[PDB]
């Protein structure tokens, strides 16, 4: 705080955000709370070192010890996911995907990925994103009745459109993905396979989701979200030739100097995920999400997309309640519950008129929530959303949220 | 306490802190950030997803993240006099990537500084996204004075008719006149983009011409002479370009920003708005000029262009019978860190080059003054003149311990 008196405005804001995180029920599926060690690594003196290149092949001298750190992150990532090669330098998931495309396809090549309304990410073909501006994207959706992936539809589109690359992985799909089936379809049309496991990387590490590493030519991921690491990206592969193309695509391809203090935080998070406690944490993530799905299925006005969850998240249609995703998002904020609106299958992508919201449990699971507490959260969401013009009932939800946050403190 | 779980990681960081303590860091792109900057990067702000921009976020719960990001934006605008700022780029590379997207189309012709005479990798390297996506032509420095000839820039601009002209360098020790680049850009109908990453700290202190009133878009890193955390930033006075810049960063090429790093940016900008930072930046240039004087008068060292106006210098070492790579190895063995660097009109390959690059921002942050910066230059010459004579190299290794022990860092 000696260094904080110089800048009262900044640290007052950080102090208020810390209190906000304490009194808020975080339900955004991509959020989490990292350990003291992860934060301490990001605030280390490693931010002072320029380390362009790769361990043992740096352009600058004096990298003997940052090489140890980056190699710790690389080797722990290989142990975590069973990969033969790893690149821990991407600044984010978006940069990891950017370099992965460069190692696999050419500009204008055809790529078959998941439809953006059905679960795909903006980096999987959006025209306001680099991906949709650089490559020719075709999309597979989900079944109209069950709202799960139809792998025969994937095979049909792959044959008809002859993609050079098939992308699997999603940011808003709460069901199991059969990566081995994607590898079979790619082998048939002679395509490559890339998997973006950013949202489910923690569940993959705990063995609770099929592992894409043995099937994908290249696997990309974030280090945050379910992995509970610092904010950043990572690229994995088992192909020695692709590993060099990946290494060259990241630097000098699209980035310059890496963030070694973030990479130290990645190494800390990877060792935490190697501990048996992480499997117990990831199992509680799914158990909490399934309990919330039961409440939303039973409630009047909330429709769970596909009607179930196999992982950490769920999509909810609120059109039956006479509101859209933006209004529901605004309502839950007024009772200290944070979600995000999200497109749902078969909508024509209208990022502000969508009918859906997205909910995930990794954050509250880190705070210590169990199934009965997750049930109470889902019941509080329903109560606020059904509270059509009812300040007295919105206030009761605020009391319930306060009871939960004080029962499970953060720090 | 929390270190007990992972003793191997925290032992490696302790050795790196020890290496930084007893090493003389002369790499021109390095610096040492304050305790407040590191504490901001190590804050709980890493837990918040903040896609979008303040007041227009895609998610809820951003009331105080918007305050933090607006602090960085407003302090950057105050620091540099810009009407618009984007503080989300993860690095200088990403800031440059987004700047090209808001200015030109793939395949367009761009005129920038030659990579052998100062230009950065993101200024047209064929192994980089810049050289791969656009058609880059180069301007260099005069063969006699080894500085930029603005008539030659005018000549090459009329010949190629570029859509964009790039100013700024990574290994150029003289003042860059951004007002002359604007005139040349106006004459051929081209836009102007300035990459001030190496000199942004000197620009902030008012010790180098400010490109913001002249460039269509200004890009920079927040580290190096700015002494901020590792990251990037984009500035402009054009509102229409500011919207294209915002769209190019997100959802253009990035996703969620690093708001804990952005907090460190706001911390570093306030430290730069303090009068102590101007006196710091003045000491940078004074220390650099003192070293150049030692190298000019020494046998075996030739300062490129013969002087410096900023934080760095290039040193030709061929007269010693030495490569840049050879000189880098000699100095590394006595705990002095430089990097080999190509000199204007380089004869050999980048695998060996002909010179070394030296900068003072790091030792200046440790508290070195001119008298100490003269001793480091004397120790460099003595090591490079000692032809594998370990009796001399042991003496300079003793000398660098005197300096690092005299100026403690951590």
């Amino acid at each position: 705080v000696d260094y904080k008196t110089f800048d009262p405005d900044l640290w007052a804001a950080i102090a208020k955000e810390e209190e906000r995180q304490e009194h808020n029920l975080e339900l955004i599926a991509s959020e989490n709370f990292v350990s003291e060690a992860v934060m301490a690594a990001q605030g280390s003196i490693l931010t002072n070192k320029y380390a362009e290149g790769y361990p043992g092949h740096r352009y600058y001298g004096g990298c003997e010890f940052v090489d140890i750190v980056e190699n710790l992150a690389i080797d722990r990532a290989k142990e975590l996911f069973g990969a033969k090669f790893a690149n821990v330098q991407p600044h984010s998931g978006s940069q990891a995907n950017t370099a992965a495309y460069l190692a696999l396809v050419e500009p204008g090549d055809t790529i078959l990925g998941m439809d953006l309304s059905a679960g795909g990410h903006l980096t999987h073909g959006s025209p306001v994103n680099f991906s949709g501006k650089t490559y020719h994207f075709v999309a597979y959706g989900v079944d109209p009745t069950t709202e799960v992936i139809d792998y025969n539809v994937v095979r049909i589109l792959a044959r008809k459109h002859q993609p050079k690359l098939i992308v699997a992985g999603a940011s808003a799909y709460g069901r199991t993905i059969d990566f081995a089936k994607f590898r079979e379809i790619a082998d048939e049309v002679g395509a490559k396979l890339m998997v973006d496991m950013a949202h489910i990387a923690g569940l993959v590490a705990a063995g609770l989701h099929p592992n894409p590493v043995p099937y994908a030519d290249i696997t990309t991921t974030t280090t945050h979200k379910t992995l509970r690491g610092p904010r950043g990206g990572m690229i994995l592969t088992n192909d020695e030739a692709l590993a060099k193309k990946i290494n060259s695509a990241v630097f000098p391809g699209i980035q310059g100097g890496p963030l070694e203090h973030v990479i130290a935080g990645k190494a800390v998070a990877f060792k935490e995920a190697l501990d048996p406690a992480f499997k117990e944490y990831s199992e509680q993530i799914i158990a909490n999400a399934k309990a919330m799905v039961k409440v939303f299925n039973q409630a009047i006005g909330t429709r769970v997309i596909s009607g179930a969850t196999d992982n950490h998240l769920m999509l909810i249609d609120v059109r039956e309640l006479g509101i859209n995703g933006k209004e529901a998002e605004s309502i839950l904020d007024s009772v200290n519950i944070t979600v995000n609106k999200n497109s749902i299958p078969f909508e024509t992508l209208s990022p502000f008129k969508t009918s859906g919201i997205r909910i995930g449990t990794p954050a509250i699971t880190t705070r210590g929530f169990k199934e009965e507490d997750a049930v109470k959260v889902a019941e509080l969401v329903v109560k606020a959303l059904q509270a059509k013009d009812d300040n007295a009932q919105l206030d009761e939800v605020k009391t319930g949220v306060r009871e939960l946050t004080e029962k499970f403190p953060l720090h």
